[PDB]
Order: structure tokens, then sequence, then C-alpha cells
């Protein structure tokens, strides 16, 4: 019900989504990234696959002058431009449009949210978790002083491989439920644009303690053309929905880069231990519910 919706009391936790905002936009603007605006339809988005975090949907898609467009999954083939483009060190405030199913309405999910999103020319994974830990740690303190409730307090957080949390936990949800500090989940096979060398992948997630999830993800990157589209036919993509990617890959203007993507509204979430993500956003978007306003 619209009327419903509007009549919930959400006043104390936007002001503490808009410290965490300020704070965090404030961290990557001090660090030197250029500070981008989003991209919300493109020919070319994220596939979100292979990935065991997702479901494999296509994007929501519209006509565009007579050309189809998909509204974005994620911005990493545009940070990877970006950094094609010379700009080093780059950050944007960037909504994600995920037409998951109702199997994903656990809590921490919503279909359209917003990720700070962040890349960092010739990085690599130590240097971008080093870098959320820093942010991290400093953004807990003073949620302490915002709350009056105490956050965790370590500093380098913990480090399972992918494998290791499915023999030992079986989920990364199940392994949140048993941890009581942030850690860190490395190696997970998935997406052409992470990079992969001899069986080992570069990649990343940082896990919440007390049952809330997943909050960031990223990877060092493949840019040569000739690893990119042997892993896009390998698994059985669609190799002409990435063809200007292809050909700036093709003509060698990609560059080794690392970076991650940190979901707001679940962070949001945590700071304030709402039970549902729905009830940090004014206006709920629940997987498979399609929303009234
Ligand atoms: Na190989």
């Amino acid at each position: 019900n619209a009327v419903e919706i509007i009549s919930r009391e959400i006043s104390p936790t936007l002001d503490i989504q808009t410290k965490i905002l300020e704070y965090m936009t404030d961290f990557f603007v001090k660090e030197g990234f250029k500070w981008l605006l989003p991209v919300i339809i493109s020919p070319i988005t994220d596939p979100l696959w292979p990935d065991p975090a997702g479901e494999g949907m296509e994007p929501a898609e519209v006509e565009i002058y007579g050309v189809k467009m998909r509204l974005t999954h994620s911005m990493i083939l545009h940070k990877q431009l970006a950094i094609a483009m010379g700009l080093k060190k780059i950050f944007v405030l960037s909504p994600n449009i995920r037409l998951e199913s109702r199997q994903k309405d656990d809590g921490r999910h919503a279909y359209e949210f917003t990720q700070l999103d962040f890349e960092v020319e010739r990085a690599k994974m130590e240097d971008i978790m080093r870098l959320i830990e820093r942010l991290v740690y400093g953004l807990f303190r003073k949620a302490e002083e915002w709350t009056g409730r105490e956050f965790p307090k370590t500093k380098r957080f913990e480090v399972f491989e992918y494998s290791e949390v499915l023999e030992e936990f079986g989920s990364d949800e199940k392994a949140s439920q048993e941890m009581e500090e942030p850690f860190w989940i490395i190696n997970i096979p998935r997406e052409f644009y992470d990079r992969e060398v001899d069986g080992f992948w570069r990649n990343y997630d940082l896990i919440l303690p007390y049952g809330y999830g997943e909050v960031a993800s990223g990877g060092e990157r493949e840019w040569e053309y000739e690893k990119i589209v042997a892993k896009i036919r390998k698994a059985g993509l669609n190799e002409d929905s990435f063809r200007p990617y292809l050909e700036i890959a093709k003509a060698g203007k990609l560059k080794p880069s690392a970076g991650a993507g940190i979901g707001v509204e679940r962070l949001v979430r945590f700071i304030v231990g709402a039970k549902h993500i729905a009830e940090v956003q004014p206006f709920p978007r629940i997987p498979g519910i399609p929303a009234v306003i």
C-alpha cells in the first residue's frame, strides 16, 4: 500500500545514511579519486554470469532511438573504460538494477540499489583489500559515536578461500552467521573481467558478521583481448553483446586495474541493525515484488 509505505518512520536511519555517504565520498575524494557520474542505459553491461552469487537473469532492456539498451547490472565495463581513458583512480555512486527472483528476498537483497563503485589503475588485490580495511575501521569508529553502540574492532580481517568456505560452512551466508568480525572470501571463479591466473582468481568479497552477509566485492581485472574473449567463449556468452568493449580491448587500450563496489544500503542496514534492507529504503525494491512507488 502506497500510504502504508510513506507512513513508516525512517528519519533516524536516513540521518545515519547521510553521515555514511558524507564519510565515504569524502574519503575517496581526499584519497585523490575522481568522482564520476553514473551510467544507467548502455548497449553493454555486466553479465553477472558465471557467478555463484547470481541467478543469471537478463538485464532490463529498453529500445532507445531504435537501438536495444540494457539497464545497468553494474558499471564494471565502464570502470575499465574510465581506466582506459587515463583517469587512474575513479569512483561513482552507481545505481544497479538486478531483477532477481523472490528466492533472493532474504533481507539483504534489493532489485534496485546503489554501489560506491571504484577502480585503480595497476592496483593489486592486497592494495584494494587494505584500502577497504582502512575505510571500514574509520567508519565503524565514527558509527560508535553516531549510535552509542559497539562495532567490530579488528583492523586486518581474516581471509578464507571460497573452496574452504564451501567445505567448512557450506555457503557464504552460513559463514556470516558464525562470525563475529568482518572477513574476506577470495579466489571465487566468476565473470570474464576478474583476473584469473593458472586456476587462481585474484578477487575478493567482504562479508559482514552476525549473518548480515556480503557488503563489498571486487577483483584485479583482465585487460588482454585474447584472454578475455577466450573466457567469454568458454562460458557460452554472446560475444556481440560486448562488441565496443572488445574493440577497445583489441586496440590495446584496457589497462591492468583493481577495484570494488560497496553496497550502500547494505552498509546502512548493518550500522542501524535493521532486519530487512527494505526498512532503510524510503521506496522499497523487494526482489520479485514490483514496487507500487
Ligand atoms: Na590458463
